[PDB]
């Protein structure tokens, strides 16, 4: 009809799936939010935000919504840029860029565009993302240091390796080591490894609770307000469509070919146009509250499924469980150590990173080095100097 397929069977199955998607994407909520230089709060809300509304508005039942790093690589380097032009509204943009790129979204649905998104092939989506993992990977270089980030980033990060070198902080690499091996090695498919990661690298310091390390610390609590637009007449402004038009195209392209993914998994099919109007939706609100981009997420998406989420009722379960996680249990992220974070957001990134296509055309091969090269210069461009 109007929305996403909502019907009120699969009560059980989307229940299940629903609350495993919401337990997936906190750790990772976390993680994407601190990494993108917004706050904590932006990944968890860009999570409730983008998860929801795609999910009420979309073509796809099964499809889980969220900031999918990707997003973050993105939209990370578009903030730090738009800060570096403008301290006072650099966030302010950048969350109007997330708007933006939801209208855009919304066109390149209402305008019978989905179709041919899928026309992409696999050397140049392998590319993009080994390229988008190796960047994820360099930015917790520096949180694996026991240090802040620097404002390169990752040029900034790469410049300010040399004595980075030796105002190490040993135990916070230890942290991240650590939370790496735990996600790594469990054999012993529920208790997922990341929340699992996530908790034991807390609570690990009560083994090195002496020591300082950083945390996330406390934050807004509770309920989100209305940033509307600072499109700010800039000399950014020109640089912000670009921007949104980038991160509105990239979320499609994300959001769809997971999509395909729901398709496998279920023998179903579904509605790109519809999705993309979804997507832009979810992304158009979750820029109105200070929430980061989102797009399809895949990880999220095959859990909720194999939970046994069948309608899109698991979306708005998902949403709303993660909402009240966010709005009741806030005290308990401000304990959690920024180390243990990077190595999470380490993995995905080193996971994310495809290959098996290392270790068959001549042409692919070369074209994927290339995109990959390309996807990191970008990247580095991108962020003002
Ligand atoms: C020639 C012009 C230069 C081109 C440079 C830009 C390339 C285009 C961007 C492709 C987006 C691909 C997004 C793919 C995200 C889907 C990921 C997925 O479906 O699976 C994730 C899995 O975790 C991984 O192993
Ligand atoms: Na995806």
């Amino acid at each position: 009809q109007i929305t996403n397929k909502i019907h009120f069977r699969n009560l059980q199955g989307d229940l299940f799936g629903g609350v495993t998607a919401a337990v997936i994407a906190l750790p990772m909520a976390l993680a994407f939010g601190i990494a993108s230089g917004a706050g904590a709060t932006a990944g968890l809300w860009g999570a409730v935000i983008v998860g929801f509304f795609a999910a009420l508005f979309g073509g796809t039942p099964t499809l889980i919504s969220e900031p999918t790093g990707p997003m973050t690589v993105v939209q990370t380097a578009v903030i730090a840029s738009l800060v570096a032009a403008d301290p006072d509204n650099g966030l302010a943009m950048a969350f109007t860029v997330v708007m933006m790129a939801g209208l855009f979204q919304i066109a390149f649905g209402l305008l019978k565009l989905g179709k041919y998104v899928t026309m992409m092939p696999y050397t140049v989506i392998s590319g993009f993302m080994s390229g988008i993992g190796i960047i994820l990977v360099i930015l917790q270089l520096a949180p694996f240091l026991g240090q802040a980030s620097p404002k390169g980033g990752v040029i900034g990060t790469l410049q300010a390796l040399p004595n980075l070198v030796s105002n190490v902080r040993p135990v916070e690499t230890l942290l991240a080591l650590m939370t790496v091996g735990i996600i790594w090695f469990m054999p012993s498919k529920f208790a997922p490894p990341q929340l699992v990661a996530l908790v034991l690298g807390t609570i690990i310091s009560i083994t090195l609770f002496g020591d300082l390390d950083i945390r996330r610390i406390g934050e807004i609590q509770a309920g989100l307000p209305a940033l509307q637009l600072p499109v700010f007449q800039a000399d950014q402004l020109q640089r912000m469509l670009i921007d949104a038009a980038v991160l509105g195209m990239l979320g499609c392209i994300d959001a769809l070919l997971t999509s395909v993914v729901a398709d496998s998994l279920t023998r179903t099919e579904h509605n790109s146009n519809k999705e993309l109007v979804g997507q832009g939706i979810g992304n158009v609100m979750s820029g109105l509250f200070g929430g980061l981009g989102g797009a399809g997420a895949t990880m999220g998406t095959v859990v909720n499924i194999q939970s046994g989420g069948r309608t899109a009722l698991s979306g708005l379960i998902r949403a709303m469980v993660l909402l009240v996680v966010i709005l009741g249990a806030a005290k308990l992220a401000a304990t959690i150590p920024l180390a243990v974070l990077a190595g999470i957001a380490f993995k995905v990134g080193v996971d994310i990173i495809d290959w098996g296509f290392l270790k068959v055309s001549i042409k692919g091969a070369l074209i994927m080095y290339a995109v990959i090269v390309l996807t990191v210069l970008v990247d580095l461009i991108a962020a003002v100097g």
